[PDB]
């Protein structure tokens, strides 16, 4: 056996996708390559800290480290070996640092079926950034993982397959094509979006969330992003009734906004209000591709997109890690930023409901940056001598000990 | 008919995509509903003003009006009258203000076969900006109007055709699919690509442009955009060979940058860019749905969208138009602000290879807003008196006379 699973631990369990999480929860971790290893540990010990701060032994995290990647290989030969795919079935939840693509993150993925990306997107406080107001953006994209034209249903223009289809359309639905054309078959799931929609919904409710914004192109295409508008809608309402008032109803004569508002806008115009307006959204929820764009723009409202932390959630089971490579340049060297990975395990807290560790995390760290206390990748435009990596977890830790 | 022809002016000859412009050019113009009038008359006032003070009496634009929408409901009865045709495909080029829907400006475009959706932003000087520094933002975005999953072959979920499509990527291609999904098939046209290069290189050339990039998605959609990456980069290899050099090739050893840069980038990452350092980037080449969504990213940018104007350009003919509604808010109130359909006026101009024209124009308005000689929509945001549409117009009027 690799592992030795902790015996004071047990596995967090799941209830309809709720998420049950007992007082000593089985986490995997895994490092990762180039800088993962030093911002992981680094991570580990800034959670800890917010755990013991906030619950005092009443709780703790029964960490195992599972293996994959490059260490997996220079020790196992096996860049994922079995024991830890069977660890992660078993266990379901990994905060797993960056891993190079030679893949792995994509197995895991798959296997546990983390159809869910989310990407929380918020300001923190003393941060350069490229906006004049960025100190508003408090937004968490929730993307369907596996739904837009991104399963690879396409074929280059010289291709039989390609030919097949052309001379379908052509006599099959009337519908003319000229030859020179590459074709993608964009497929738009009611049971994918509907999966999806109850867990934006859903997250909106455990954490007191208030609007949650469709973001849509139906008004061009109609059949898969206005189904997709459509399905979140009907399954918003006959399902969290209870919950969420749409927006044509509140602005209509049964108002009472007292709870979460679900609502749309065209795609269109949504590259603007996020950019002048970013106070306009909270939890948006769209297909595939238009999250690929969408959260990319997110981010940029805030400089250090190696700041952001990310996740991928199923019915039962999550992946949480930062958005961001392995930076194999600066491995080692305790120079690393590992604000990103930290935001993981945040975000990870709080799907596992300990949403006073998670807030701890928050404000240690808004603390921190606005007093100048970080890696060198930020203090080099806040003048400033920069801490390490090892220095800025303790830096977290020890004011996380003085809320 | 109803329109008494210009007779001393002369039809622009575009041959080669060109645009052969004479001295007299006569040039078709679409007053547009509500502000329509208003903007439309105070731009044609400015770009008289320009040509004359530009090139004296040497050159004139022979102004013709034709009816469209609801001015040509009253005085015709016909949303689009068949005269207002004729003119249109005879001298092929046209100024038109904003248009309801109850649409004539997609007519148009398809009439005269304009498939390329010019959009040129750039900041200004005293308009404020959600940008911290928005000084360095000289875009200008080259689409593609007509190719991908715009061409509308799309189907519901429970469509007979949809039936049809799932049977057939079963037993003819055996790919797997739910029958809850709704179907658009993305097209992308090898020719399409190509004629939409050439125009923007021919453009880059023309107005001494340095650098063309091309967004795609050409790392998940490697048969549509990737197809459209390739695609136009071969045309610009081999069809402006002696004008343009490949990113990859400066690098590579033998520089010669004293000509075009062409290049391209992942459209994921591309949404971070031009929010975080948006110099970046010079003439912008993409796909129909990208450039839709890359559009209102910028411009985004510096904010007052409705002081923007574009162009659709087709192998021989123009329309060109502000790029916003039509107000009818403010309709005859002389408040709307006319910079958007006169910006449009400008990108004519430069098209029609009147930079000098062009030039006054752009530099009349930057002096007139730091000078803070506004209308209403800006004035509101930096403490003066705004003026009125028509005093606005003659402003520039007075200042393009002193430079």
């Amino acid at each position: 056996m690799l592992y030795k699973e902790p015996e004071d631990g047990e596995k967090i369990k799941f209830d309809k996708g709720k998420w049950i999480v007992p007082n000593k929860p089985v986490i995997l971790y895994i490092e990762g390559d180039g800088i993962g290893p030093e911002i992981t540990n680094a991570a580990i010990k800034v959670i800890n800290k917010a755990v013991e701060r906030a619950y005092g032994s009443s709780r703790e995290i029964k960490w195992l480290e599972v293996y994959a990647g490059e260490k997996a290989e220079k020790l196992v030969n096996d860049r994922f070996p079995k024991e830890t795919q069977e660890m992660l079935l078993k266990y379901r939840v990994v905060l797993k640092g960056p891993l190079e693509t030679p893949s792995v993150n994509v197995a895991i993925r798959l296997m546990l079926d983390l159809y869910a990306n989310i990407r929380p997107v918020k300001y923190i406080e003393g941060l350069e950034s490229p906006l004049k107001h960025p100190e508003k953006v408090d937004m968490i994209i929730f993307r369907e993982n596996t739904d837009d034209l991104y399963r690879g249903i396409e074929y280059p223009f010289n291709s039989e397959e390609a030919k097949k289809i052309r001379d379908f359309l052509r006599k099959e639905l009337k519908v003319e094509i000229e030859d020179d054309t590459g074709i993608g078959i964009k497929v738009m799931s009611k049971y994918k979006t509907q999966r999806i929609t109850r867990l934006a919904i859903q997250y909106a409710i455990e954490h007191k969330r208030k609007k949650v914004t469709i973001m849509h192109k139906g008004n061009v295409m109609k059949y898969t992003e206005g189904a997709f508008r459509e399905w979140a809608y009907e399954v918003a309402l006959k399902e969290y009734r209870d919950f969420i008032v749409t927006e044509e109803e509140i602005n209509q004569g049964k108002p009472d906004q007292g709870k979460i508002i679900l609502n749309d806008r065209i795609a269109d115009n949504m590259f603007q209000q996020i950019i002048i307006r970013p106070e306009e959204y909270d939890i948006i929820l769209a297909p595939n591709v238009n999250g690929d764009y969408i959260s990319d723009a997110a981010g940029a409202l805030i400089g250090n997109i190696g700041m952001l932390g990310g996740a991928n959630i199923g019915d039962e089971g999550g992946m949480f890690e930062a958005i961001h490579g392995t930076a194999p340049k600066y491995a080692g060297k305790n120079v690393a930023n590992p604000t990103g990975i930290i935001k993981a395990g945040e975000l990870m807290l709080r799907w596992m409901g300990w949403n006073e560790a998670a807030d701890l995390i928050e404000k240690a760290i808004n603390m921190a940056i606005r007093d100048k206390k970080v890696t060198q990748d930020i203090a080099r435009f806040m003048g400033v001598k920069a801490l390490g990596t090892k220095e800025y977890a303790d830096e977290l830790i020890k004011i996380m000990d003085t809320i």
